[PDB]
């Protein structure tokens, strides 16, 4: 089924409505005319789309009409502007290292009063190294203007300077980068001397893994207590609790981490070791067998889900009730983990007819990973336009329906039907396993792609033997979205295989993970 950019045009704005815009636009069906009014038209205004757009009518825009006349001189020029012109154009660093040397001088003299920034950094710029000239300043606002400008500066910083750098909003993702990207050395060992005082939630946390990998155990353990006092959510601070608990053995932390409401892999492994038996998963068993709602309808679901997310404590117990059915299960489930405020466990197996031909240790699999993907909701598009319950990239998709299955008459939007959702996880589930072995390395490839996961496992410091590992190597995984995708679907997949009576034991887990 398609819709004519005039048809789209008249339902509300959405991920949907935007998918279906970029199909529309890679298919060449938008005119320079249609293409006029559409910036309107478009939810997220993001990548693909926005490239795709812009190829039929660029934008120039935008400057502020009150600065206008200031973006028409250049560094040649720059002395003949008004000081309020002057000083905008020095917000940029790359302005400033075009500038000659005399006049940065100039400039940062008439500055030094008012601006002392803007001073620091002029002055910086005339040294062959300004993020050294900047730190003796200790100047804090300049050394994240420098570290954005360039992430190759690198130096070692005294204690009260990395004690400063924790009240900057910059801080959580320099360290965060620096860390898991393995970059910048010195700024890295720098960031022991760090008081756990200082920082809090995951900065803390990450600055505990740092500590580990420089062996600084007690440090480590400081920085982890921080970032289980501090965390907001549960799942975080078990992650921190069993930290502490690996790091110094007391046997409290790992009773309170098996005592956890979150379920987790670091609950479930607690659990384990102390012969706590397994969490209870709800049971969720409709009567009734549908109801009006188009499962099959995006558009539809873009609508119901902003009502859901915008429910009241009350508007919540009208739509538990409409969706208490058999056909509309993924919803139920959906509304239900809002309405006990995220404290219960819902762990459903819709459209189970489709894998239950499988073995179990696939179904639970397949399962895991379409309740970490989509809730199983059939009809689900991420922003980068991934499609329904096992989220397929429709490159992939078209990849496997065309040429590998020769499906007639194959459109990506078959995606949507959960017959073909869970018959394509299975196929492609099936080539990564063969290749990586772990459900846990699976995981990392069906969400980073099997090229970054080979990568991550060719590295001499991922995933071999050590005191810490596999632990730590699972805080190591280079990109943030991987790292938690792998954890979670990993914790799916133990329930899963305990509600199939096909149990395995997450110690074995752990240990197959690391090689020799
Ligand atoms: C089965 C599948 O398509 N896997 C893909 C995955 C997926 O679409 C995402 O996990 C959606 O949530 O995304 C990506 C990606 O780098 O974009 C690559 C994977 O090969």
């Amino acid at each position: 089924m398609q819709y004519s950019i005039e048809k789209l045009k008249k339902e509300e704005n959405s991920l949907a409505k935007d998918y279906y815009i970029y199909r529309l636009l890679e298919k060449n069906k938008i005119s320079k005319k249609d293409a006029q009014d559409l910036n309107s038209h478009i939810f997220r205004y993001i990548g693909k789309i926005k490239s795709e757009l812009e190829k039929i009518i660029p934008l120039k825009p935008y400057i502020n009409p009150k600065y206008a006349k200031c973006y028409t001189y250049t560094a040649n020029t720059i002395l003949d502007a008004n000081l309020t012109c002057q000083s905008v154009r020095l917000n940029s660093l790359v302005f400033i290292a075009s500038l000659n040397s005399k006049d940065r001088t100039t400039l940062a003299q008439t500055f030094k009063n008012q601006r002392p920034d803007l001073t620091n950094l002029l002055l910086a710029f005339n040294t062959s190294d300004p993020m050294s000239y900047i730190v003796q300043k200790e100047d804090i606002n300049g050394f994240f203007k420098l570290y954005n400008y360039s992430k190759k500066y690198d130096l070692d910083l005294n204690t009260s300077l990395v004690n400063k750098l924790p009240n900057h909003i910059g801080f959580k993702d320099f360290a965060q980068n620096i860390i898991i990207k393995k970059e910048n050395p010195k700024f890295r060992h720098s960031m022991l001397e760090i008081n756990p005082e200082n920082v809090s939630e995951d900065s803390a946390f990450y600055l505990g893994v740092n500590a580990l990998t420089y062996d600084k155990t007690e440090l480590a353990y400081d920085f982890f207590k921080k970032a289980a006092q501090s965390f907001k959510s549960q799942s975080n601070k078990d992650n921190a609790i069993f930290w502490m608990w690996l790091i110094k053995n007391n046997e409290e932390d790992l009773k309170t981490l098996s005592q956890s409401s979150s379920l987790n892999i670091y609950s479930l492994y607690a659990k384990e070791l102390t012969n706590t038996p397994f969490p209870k998963i709800e049971s969720l068993n409709p009567s009734k067998k549908k109801n009006n709602f188009n499962m099959q309808d995006p558009f539809a679901w873009q609508k119901i889900n902003k009502q859901i997310r915008d429910a009241n404590a009350s508007q919540l117990d009208v739509l538990a009730k409409e969706f208490d059915t058999q056909e509309t299960l993924p919803i139920y489930a959906y509304i239900l983990e809002r309405k006990n405020n995220f404290k219960k466990h819902y762990f459903i197996m819709p459209y189970y007819d489709n894998i239950k031909d499988y073995n179990k240790t696939r179904q639970a699999l397949i399962l895991a990973i379409a309740r970490q993907e989509s809730r199983f909701i059939p009809t689900a598009i991420s922003v980068s336009y991934a499609l329904g319950m096992m989220q397929f990239m429709p490159f992939l998709a078209n990849h496997i329906g065309e040429k590998e299955l020769k499906i007639p008459n194959f459109d990506q939007d078959f995606m949507f039907k959960p017959e073909i959702a869970y018959y394509f996880g299975n196929y492609h589930l099936n080539y990564l396993e063969s290749r990586l072995k772990s459900p846990l390395f699976v995981a990392y490839a069906y969400n980073g792609g099997i090229g970054f996961t080979n990568r991550m496992l060719a590295r001499n410091d991922m995933f071999k033997t050590g005191k810490f590992e596999p632990f730590l190597s699972m805080e190591l995984v280079p990109y943030q979205e991987s790292r938690i995708y792998g954890k979670k679907v990993l914790a799916n997949y133990i329930v899963y295989r305990h509600l199939l009576n096909d149990s395995i034991k997450i110690s074995d887990i752990f240990e197959n993970l690391i090689q020799n």
